[PDB]
């Protein structure tokens, strides 16, 4: 009824109706997109996450918005984020913004990171959440493609659950070579080193180096490659992983690619156990077959799990798998902001009181 707003001084922080249904309110930060705020589910009793989404009036927001809803939707996991609701004007004209409703988390490994200094047990148990959830994902045939400390929300009991897929995407290896220096929307730090070189990132390995960087922050409380641009990300990578042999330059058809990595003085390896001197030996290795070079000898996920660093809480029975891969046609850096909200919309009907009232 309008007649509910919470403190805006900027973004879309005024206006947050959510009807009956959430009761106490409070602001959790926002952006320049939407703004987040726990809120009070009366149906439920529980608080809940609300994020307002004000995405028309960008088609790429517009694109990320109906991509990480459809997805979302369809997914079904303890690991992965959920949307509990979704609250929108009864009509086409009157929608402008969308309020995704979704579990609340007390924080996320971004923070946590920043403050507290994990346990191995920690660690691992971390790990494995990351790893039993990317397996799902990736059985449904989908990559993630932007996993990194902040989106991976944790609460109190330590429970793990991935989210954002505004940058997901259906694994496609037939159409992920290009040229060499790429512009690429995923954060940097998190960039496989084949990004920078010949890959558009649409296979799975792509994930795994990201859990491999995420491993080492976790070890050491730092980011590990922290390229300040592009290409420093990749002379970041190489200096700790060190020159490619010739196999793996071999790979590299890209002449453009290859040529540079030719120019480039001899590098030899940092062993983990100089970067991590209190690391367990056991999480060093899988962090080496995770952090490989080339795409094709990297580590896969099911494989990560089955890793002696785990053997705690491997359980292939207890580690589901989607039931019907993910598909999803419209995949273009364009279609009319005209058809994805009439498209949003009715994506989100399931969640009008249309069934109540
Ligand atoms: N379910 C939720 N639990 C608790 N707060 C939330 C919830 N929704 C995201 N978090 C935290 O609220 C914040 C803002 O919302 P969102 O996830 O869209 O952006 P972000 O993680 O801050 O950064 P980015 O712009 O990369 O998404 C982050 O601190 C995030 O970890
Ligand atoms: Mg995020």
């Amino acid at each position: 009824a309008a007649a509910a707003a919470a403190g805006p001084e900027m973004v879309r922080g005024q206006v947050f109706d959510v009807g009956p249904r959430y009761t106490n309110l409070s602001y959790i930060g926002e952006g320049a997109y939407g703004m987040v705020c726990s809120a009070y589910d009366n149906l439920n009793k529980v608080r809940v996450a609300i994020r307002k989404i004000s995405p028309f009036e960008h088609q790429t927001y517009c694109q990320r918005t109906l991509r990480e809803i459809k997805i979302l939707l369809r997914f079904r996991h303890e690991n992965i984020i959920g949307i509990n609701d979704i609250i929108r004007a009864p009509t086409i004209e009157q929608m402008k913004d969308v309020y995704i409703v979704q579990d609340l988390m007390e924080t996320d490994l971004y923070k946590l990171l920043k403050t507290q200094h994990l346990s191995n047990d920690h660690i691992c148990y971390f790990l494995y959440q990351i790893l039993r959830g990317l397996k799902y994902i990736h059985s449904a045939n989908v990559l993630h493609r932007d996993l990194k400390p902040s989106n991976l929300l944790l609460n109190t009991t330590c429970d793990l659950k991935i989210c954002d897929f505004g940058l997901a995407r259906v694994a496609d290896p037939d159409h992920d070579h290009t040229g060499f220096l790429t512009e690429y929307v995923a954060t940097r730090w998190y960039r496989a080193p084949e990004i920078m070189l010949n890959s558009k990132g649409y296979t799975k390995s792509i994930d795994i180096w990201s859990v491999g960087c995420i491993l080492a922050e976790m070890l050491s409380n730092r980011p590990i490659f922290p390229g300040k641009h592009y290409l420093d990300q990749l002379n970041h990578i190489l200096g700790i992983l060190g020159s490619p042999s010739q196999e793996d330059l071999n790979c590299i058809i890209n002449l453009k690619a290859r040529n540079y990595l030719l120019s480039l003085p001899h590098k030899n390896k940092v062993p983990w156990n100089r970067l991590f001197p209190n690391a367990d030996s056991k999480a060093l290795d899988l962090l080496d077959k995770m952090l490989t070079f080339n795409p094709h000898k990297r580590i896969e996920v099911e494989q990560a799990l089955a890793h002696p660093y785990l053997e705690q809480y491997y359980d292939p029975s207890d580690e589901p798998i989607a039931e019907a891969p993910f598909k999803f046609d419209m995949e273009l850096d364009d279609l009319p902001k005209e058809k994805l909200k009439e498209l949003i919309f009715e994506e989100t009907a399931r969640f009008q009181p249309g069934y109540r009232s």
